[PDB]
């Protein structure tokens, strides 16, 4: 904060809306974007639409572990890596597996543009997620769900 | 017509079988088939796997009615025409929308062979439904469900 006061400078974004329920959801989105850009800057961008994830899943098609159970454990994460793309499509009322099949038929930054309903190069269409966020999504989900599946017993209060 | 009936004799069939159950059971299926056949003859075969229906749905992609409600009414039947294929696939434990997407990507008699789990030409693979049956399925379902959706009030006995 002090470095900006001295350096460079300090900027304020003022959000406009007609009402107050609008003000709140809008201010919340600008706050969200403000963070996501700060993350991209410290950690770049990758193809959005969750294609980045689908792309790393095919790169790791040949990853193996110390034994067969570890292998299924890998295939479990890879298969999960498809889910963001799969939900995005499902929220559009469209066939999620059919979109996924055809994105997985492509290469590099080829993806589905859910807004316009046609395939293309995601970076060219301006659909970029920041790397830090995609990474962070993955690391954290993995961390919790990893633990979660090792649960054999649960202890809680009575109803 | 009187000559044809008379000169002419009557052909008979004796359904052979191991068990009296199967026997009389098989006998049944026979009389059935015979039916459809006579009918099939009077008015043939079409690609099974419910592809015929999926095929007519794309031919009618440009059908319209007297007003917008009539239009939705058309899209409602077309969308339904996909259901047999969709159930067949769902009974195999496989992704029904993914199969449908790829059959709809094809043409003519290209379909899914649920038995062998691979796509191909349905007539070549011997998967044929008789026309009279496919037609008749459609006409009757339409007839009842058509009426059914116009229901605003129901009158029955007390529980």
């Amino acid at each position: 904060e002090r470095v900006a006061k001295l350096a460079g400078g300090v900027a304020v974004i003022k959000v406009g809306a007609a009402t107050e329920v609008e003000m709140k959801e809008k201010k919340a989105r600008v706050e969200d974007a403000l963070h996501a850009t700060r993350a991209a800057v410290e950690e770049g961008v990758v193809a959005g639409g969750g294609v980045a994830l689908i792309r790393v899943a095919s790169k790791l098609a040949d990853l193996r572990g110390q034994n067969e159970d570890q292998n299924v454990g890998i295939k479990v994460a890879l298969r999960a890596m498809e889910a963001p793309l799969r939900q995005i499509v499902l929220n559009c009322g469209e066939e999620p597996s059919v979109v996924a099949n055809t994105v997985k038929g492509g290469d590099g930054n080829y993806g589905y543009n859910a807004a316009t309903e046609e395939y293309g190069n995601m970076i060219d269409m301006g659909i970029l997620d920041p790397t830090k966020v995609t990474r962070s999504a993955l690391q954290y989900a993995a961390s919790v769900a990893g633990l979660m599946i090792t649960t054999e017993c649960m202890v809680t209060d009575l109803p």
